[PDB]
């Protein structure tokens, strides 16, 4: 365990090392000290399982942080200006980079952690009944208190 320099933040012992690299490098891009690799490791395991858990939904093919295919297309311009390449859906790093970076726009534009997990997961204009674009209903209040809640168990410190 004893780490050069001592900051560095321990994967949790459920998290695959692949995903945990992947988010590490999402973490690294937004300057967060291993903490946001904490936040997206809480995100993936919900979203997808670690891509375990996707057999049989209808929305498998939307890869680790389950960003939606019009969601990916909108932020392609800007997923190449933050990251110098452009968006591979086939590539899991990349997967991760863009439901980071939407993630990050949520958190920094509602100003906390708790409405960035539930706008990510519900879009700007989540009510309670609203649906996703499979047609199945978006819980995402309690998909908020969920991942903030396995986040806050993965020993993460903040609350914005």
């Amino acid at each position: 365990p004893p780490t050069n320099p001592p900051t560095t933040v321990t994967k949790p012992a459920e998290v695959p090392s692949r995903i945990w690299t992947y988010v590490m490098n999402a973490d690294n891009a937004y300057g967060k000290g291993g903490d946001f690799a904490l936040l997206l490791s809480a995100v993936i395991k919900k979203e997808s399982y670690f891509g375990d858990g996707l057999s049989g939904s209808p929305s498998a093919g939307d890869g680790l942080m389950q960003v939606e295919p019009n969601t990916r297309n909108a932020y392609l311009s800007q997923f190449s200006a933050k990251y110098g390449h452009a968006y591979n859906h086939s590539s899991e790093q990349d997967q991760v980079y863009m439901g980071s970076l939407i993630l990050n726009e949520k958190i920094v534009r509602f100003g906390s952690i708790y409405s960035g997990l539930l706008h990510y997961n519900g879009g700007d204009y989540w009510y309670p009944g609203a649906t996703d674009s499979y047609g199945r209903p978006i819980l995402a209040d309690q998909y908020a208190n969920t991942v903030y809640a396995q986040y806050k168990s993965y020993g993460g410190r903040y609350s914005r």
